[PDB]
């Protein structure tokens, strides 16, 4: 049902997907930049794993969806602290046996980098279109088509309908994404479609070259938010990988 | 402001928590500002932090010092404190400091762990920060975490626990994993602007080579190897550190 946690005086609200039994494995589903806990792609990954004896938890990040916090004061950094607060709960739960991390878009950087700091704890990582391009993007003064000077990052910038802060782009510019991630040497699943416009498939190609044990799945024709017909495939690879 | 000058108690907000602080104002309605960071298990009002705050005001330079999360009057469990979220604490102070009418230039100052917080925020904010003063900066903490002995307390650095008992409190295991992979030198090195480094020869807490590696890595460094001095600039040495911090920020 709807479960609740805390990270430095901010409430983190999530949907736990629970299977039948006393002992089960559990996955932590992280969403991307401007996304929320319960979207089509994540909701179906959440559902699918439950049918195969795996539990799951999806939470809104600080400044996203139902959780507390301003979007203005959100960073990939404070999002990893959110990711750690969820892991504190998950690793302290009596029913939870083996932990997995599944991350789409920016949540793909949040999950890989959280797995970099917890390689001894996390048993598997499924990386769907990981937004590791967000560093090289912030460094060239262009994020999702919204510009700035990478040597003059303002206090706040209008983004679509929202307003993100400078500190987000300060951190993004000097994030040791691959560095921290390469610390995770256990199984990794990489899912990236050739038709991705937001995040380049070269982020997943870079990720594969740096991992010890990683499978690269380049699904021909698949977009960024793994839409329509391409969804069931993505969900199938995540499910098949997480049980094996 | 010139009217409300001397000392003040200020309360900031950072992603849910409350960071209680101390503001020292000089005379005139346009002055320079120093952000003062204390180190590991300490607070904003210790003899050294108090004498740097007083001394800079006696040269008409304002100062701000806050307790980090899990320290002093600031909110949060000591268990949930990492180096990373102290930078978040620091950024929040900078969000306050950069949006103040009377603030001419910003200066970053940090002792021990505050020194990492200072070098690491100075590198994320090079266009704003004008000068940086690092007193025995605890960059060693990363190497102390890779080894598995933080301030004498042993632990497996490959199987770091959830929480681990400390001197009087309980240290979070995510702090250990955080500092063990902290890009201290990487981020620090981005600051090309003037850096003043102060380290004690007889320091057993932070190896003086931390300030030497700092000095090495910086484009505009000035190292001061105060002889006989320990980690906490005290007695015949406090007066030496406070002056250098003042004199380098004196124009
Ligand atoms: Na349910
Ligand atoms: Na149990
Ligand atoms: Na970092």
């Amino acid at each position: 049902a709807t479960i609740t946690l805390e990270r430095d005086g901010l409430q983190l609200v999530g949907t736990r997907e629970e299977p039948f039994g006393e002992i089960y494995d559990m996955a932590i589903i992280f969403h991307g930049f401007t996304a929320n806990r319960n979207t089509s792609l994540l909701r179906e990954i959440a559902n699918s794993l439950r049918d195969e004896n795996i539990a799951s938890v999806r939470f809104d990040f600080n400044g996203h969806g139902d959780s507390d916090g301003k979007f203005e004061n959100m960073t990939v950094l404070n999002e990893i602290e959110d990711a750690n607060a969820i892991l504190n709960y998950v690793k302290t739960d009596p029913h939870v046996r083996n932990i997995y991390l599944v991350g789409h878009s920016q949540g793909g950087v949040v999950a890989s980098m959280l797995a970099g700091l917890y390689p001894d704890l996390i048993k598997k990582v499924v990386l769907l279109a990981p937004a590791a391009t967000l560093k090289g993007d912030a460094l060239e003064g262009n994020t999702q088509g919204v510009t700035y000077n990478p040597d003059h990052i303002p206090d706040r910038l209008p983004f679509k309908d929202l307003t993100l802060g400078g500190f987000y782009l300060r951190i993004a510019q000097q994030l040791p994404i691959y560095e921290v991630s390469a610390q995770f040497t256990k199984p990794v699943c990489l899912i990236h479609g050739t038709d991705d416009t937001v995040v380049s498939p070269n982020a997943s190609k870079k990720y594969d070259q740096i991992y010890q044990n990683s499978t690269l799945h380049l699904i021909e024709g698949a977009d960024h938010c793994f839409s329509d017909s391409y969804q069931k495939n993505a969900v199938n690879l995540t499910t098949d990988f997480l049980q094996n």
